């Protein structure tokens, strides 16, 4: 799995440990190990959501497989829950792109996981 | 909706109400209501397009339904309109990847738009 | 095509020329015009790869076709071998992913390459 939070939250507001939690979290969710799981937080962005500047983040989550339905609704609510928790954005200012990737396209050490 | 442009166009060139401005415009061509649509714009970035670094813009539009060619075919008069004349980007330094997004693939809110 | 290389490797760490290598490299590669290709790399990146904050990278690769098993392989091995060789960052922390986009999905020049 791969997630990226996009955030307008200053860098300073990122708490100390905040990558650490999100790849423990995302495998425990994912079911993934969490040597698979890579996490990448980019603050102080230039964003709006609703037309706001308000605390917002735009994510994706890419994973090969454990993406469906009850699996994205589980996902989101650990997410937003996290970002609200941690960087004190509210729920609904969190959208959340959840993309299956097949194996083969996914690229690593070399070659792909086919 | 939500729309992310990366550009090497610096941050003192994006003019006041830029976020705003994408916020309606998109509004208006998707349909779906302001509140509904998101923004990010990321200024100052190393990047290439065709081998040279003269201004330049690659972007995403991810969107649950209204995607589809003639759609896109509007959407990018619309975007490179706006990039050429708030930016001075050229039209032909742009990139736009639509990506229609089913709704169980989207979260928001603790759960997903299913 | 174009391409992103997330990475928490530092901005010095770039070597001059990696953009037009990478754009060089990826017009061989996917076989299409350099005059098509578009590079971006995001440096000083806020992010871990298995929990660890070593150097690693984060990529995405979008073409219009020339996307597929065998084809992935051969872009891995390079990307890869230019990423531990340019930037020291070890093969088995880079994630890429391929993506396939349609061409009616692909905005440009006002219009989209449909």
């Amino acid at each position: 799995p791969m997630f990226i939070v996009n955030t307008n939250v200053p860098r300073a507001s990122v708490p100390d440990g905040f990558l650490s939690e999100l790849t423990q979290q995302l495998a425990q969710a994912t079911g993934k190990p969490p040597q698979y799981i890579a996490v990448h937080v980019v603050p102080d962005q230039l964003m709006a959501f609703g037309g706001s500047s308000e605390p917002c983040a735009l994510c994706h989550l890419h994973s090969i497989g454990k993406i469906g339905g009850a699996q994205n609704r589980s996902y989101s609510k650990l997410l937003c829950g996290l970002l609200a928790e941690r960087l004190r954005i509210s729920p609904d200012r969190v959208y959340i792109n959840y993309h299956d990737m097949n194996a083969a396209n996914v690229g690593w050490n070399n070659s792909t996981f086919a």
